[PDB]
């Protein structure tokens, strides 16, 4: 197909994410290619290469066709592509499974897989309930969160998420009904953390778990908050007996700045989703994990057992390149790496603080965000970006990037100087 | 790590499809490499060639490793891994789109990739609340099945499988509360339909959509249905303003002798669920397909959008294998080649009926099932299949298998002799 033909394809036959059929103000543009950094898009009816500045959503964190990634989905192809894991088991699980409970936060010691973030979110709800179940307790079944947050958009993942973000009036009573703290704060205030205790408090006995995304949230917002509130929440958790599950679906594999989030409070989670950075961004493949005890609790009580199972749980093609992507971001000085990178995005990113319609400039690893005080017109935002020769999707009031860690500090400062210059056009309507 | 390495890292550290930590009965069998039919699996310590009679849980329609999809793979490799497609659309996507709605039931225009079955059948459930949101009936939000179903395993999926099967005892007061018809039985019952849309009228007000799997019943029991039954779903949900989901996720791509279930029935739902055999067993992929009304009105909703949307959407490599796999059967006659499978497996099946612990053989398309009148042991029924070269995984009372359609005819013989020889040894 030419680029006209699949732009016709999709405008009469695919759906996007969050996008109407026959209603969208803008046409998707069509990508031909990808190579580390850099995709090749079509403009005009030409190629273009532009900077993946979003990593593709989070994902491609050592960029596109890297070799190593690569070779790892061509030899496991040559042996085995896929058997069902029922009753089965392989080489390529066994890897992941052990270099993901080596570098999680300590105690996480089994590892279910799935094939989507939204999907392990649910295994953990799973895993929360059948625990207290387990307990002697299915009083324990609701969720608490706080608000600005984000877990996936199947039913229970969105129970969770912000409930203005996710407009939630468009559910319920379908929606279960979970638990809300207020927005967690940027900056510490012991009397945010006070007040979630009382909160908690009021529900103990029938709350599962909290969960959070630690540290940054993502889709919410990309909001930042202190590491301290997630020592806070460890300890109500510990002495209410609710369980603590984090989502590092897309703070995971160093992309803040440490190993996972959590890391940064020294923390650990009962219970943890990974995902979205976990092949690299070649194959969709989520992992949740929790402790013995939680393991050993579900074993021990009426089904016998993790009532889940996806037909292509732990897929060999998925689990080799998550074993090369995880051994070759371990295999190099990543810390280094990330820290040059947030100096990168520190520094090109300042002068947007003077913008006029500019609100607020943060960065907190390889994340960097301008927040403006507008929702950011995408019609006008896209083309300017890519104008620039860098591939940017702002949402809402957010011009921000995540981009691969193999960026040189050249391809960081073309990067913040297009999202400067889209937050400019901002402030020019 | 080695054979002996992989179930220590194993037995500590995985969880397996609906399984324990430390009180597993057996240890999984270490799996070393899959090409065509056949898998190498560690057995007494050495490497052994079985027959993967299960498709690898139904999705090995062409076999292992074959060429082409490799090929398709490897190929697209080379261009692009990935992008995401918020934004952006690609080739891959939109010729698995334009393949996929030319091949499914009339009707169906519209296609919304995710990475597996369960979230496709989230999706189709979202796409039919707020559909009705769209038509102001808020009202309609539940969902409406009959008993002996499977639709997967997230939270929204497990409210409409089967009660029994899905231990939903163990899950009081956390699933929606759905609406359930009885059973449906093999043979038509025209009081069956009947029963069906006299509790559908009742519910009609707060019934968002009927979801069905068309003609066979997966993970539920390996049940088959006479196609009318969908006929006349089809007509209750036309007549009461209810919309059709059916979740063809194991029935899709020929396994069942047609294209889809749908056409033994000559029915178009409103929305439509498939994945285990669209990649055909080389990587996660679904798709929910939806009718040209049911995706304006989502869009001229309230939302102005479906609100749904996967992080690896449309995955490139994902679609490019699915467009090659779906190529593959559609340029062979596999008409015929199911036919044969099936007649393969009833000749082989036949000796079966007369054992004693058996209370029935059936057979659809290129599906084989024996039902026992007791459950099946695990530990005495799959090293027994092990030693007559062939992978089987019985569940419950049965023993079956849905081969690929790769599969000589020596090779349905082979199946069939170690399934009736696993049916034997229950009856002992
Ligand atoms: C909810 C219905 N049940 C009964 C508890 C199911 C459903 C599906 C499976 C799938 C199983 C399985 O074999 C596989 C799941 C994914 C790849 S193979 C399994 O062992 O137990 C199940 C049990
Ligand atoms: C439920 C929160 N919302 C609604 C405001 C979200 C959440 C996530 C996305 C992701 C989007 C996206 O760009 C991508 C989704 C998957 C790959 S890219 C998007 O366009 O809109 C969203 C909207
Ligand atoms: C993206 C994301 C999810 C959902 O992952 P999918 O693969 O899109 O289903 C869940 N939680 C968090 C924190 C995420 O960023
Ligand atoms: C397997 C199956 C599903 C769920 O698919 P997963 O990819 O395992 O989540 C849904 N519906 C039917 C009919 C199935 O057979
Ligand atoms: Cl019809």
């Amino acid at each position: 197909l030419t680029p006209e033909q699949i732009i016709a394809v999709d405008g009469a036959h695919l759906w996007h994410p969050y996008s109407s059929i026959g209603r969208e103000a803008v046409s998707p543009v069509v990508a031909v290619a990808a190579h580390g950094a850099w995709l090749t898009l079509i403009r005009d009816g030409q190629p273009i290469e532009v900077l993946d500045a979003m990593s593709s959503w989070w994902t491609a964190i050592h960029g596109h066709g890297h070799p190593a990634l690569d070779q790892a989905l061509t030899t496991q192809l040559r042996v085995m592509n896929h058997v069902m894991f029922g009753g089965l088991t392989h080489e390529p699980a066994a890897r992941l499974a052990k270099l993901l409970v080596d570098i999680t936060p300590a105690g996480l010691d089994t590892v279910f897989f799935s094939d989507s973030g939204s999907v392990s979110v649910e295994v953990a709800a799973k895993m929360a309930l059948q625990y207290w179940r387990g307990r002697g307790l299915p009083g324990k079944r609701r969720l608490m969160t706080w608000r600005g947050g984000y877990h996936g958009d199947t039913f229970l993942a969105m129970s969770i998420c912000d409930p203005h973000g996710g407009m939630h009036s468009l559910w319920t009573d379908v929606l279960a009904a979970q638990v809300f703290a207020p927005q967690v704060p940027r900056d510490y205030d012991p009397a945010y953390s006070a007040a979630f205790e009382a909160q908690l408090a009021q529900h103990a006995g029938e709350l599962a778990a909290v969960v959070v995304e630690p540290v940054v949230q993502g889709a919410g917002g990309m909001r930042f908050h202190d590491p301290r509130y997630l020592h806070d929440l460890r300890d109500i958790c510990r002495r209410y007996e609710v369980l603590l599950i984090f989502d590092e679906i897309a703070t995971g594999f160093g992309r803040t700045g440490a190993l996972f989030a959590a890391d940064h409070a020294g923390v650990s989670p009962d219970i943890m989703c990974v995902g979205k950075a976990l092949t690299g961004g070649y194959l969709s493949l989520a992992a949740t994990l929790c402790t013995a005890d939680v393991a050993h609790t579900i074993s021990a009580g009426a089904a016998g057992a993790l009532m889940h199972g996806p037909t292509f749980m732990a897929n060999p093609l998925a689990c080799a390149v998550s074993v090369a992507s995880v051994e070759l971001l371990l295999g190099q000085d990543w810390r280094t790496r990330i820290t040059e990178l947030a100096a990168g995005l520190t520094a090109g990113l300042d002068t947007a603080r003077a913008l006029p319609a500019v609100t607020d400039v943060r960065v907190c690893g390889a994340i960097g965000v301008i927040e403006c005080d507008r929702p950011v017109d995408l019609a006008v935002a896209t083309p300017a970006a890519l104008d620039r020769g860098v591939w940017l999707r702002p949402f809402r009031n957010l011009v921000y990037a995540m981009p691969p860690y193999i960026c040189t500090p050249a391809e960081i400062t073309q990067i913040t100087s297009a999202m400067v210059e889209v937050a400019r056009l901002v402030g020019s309507l």
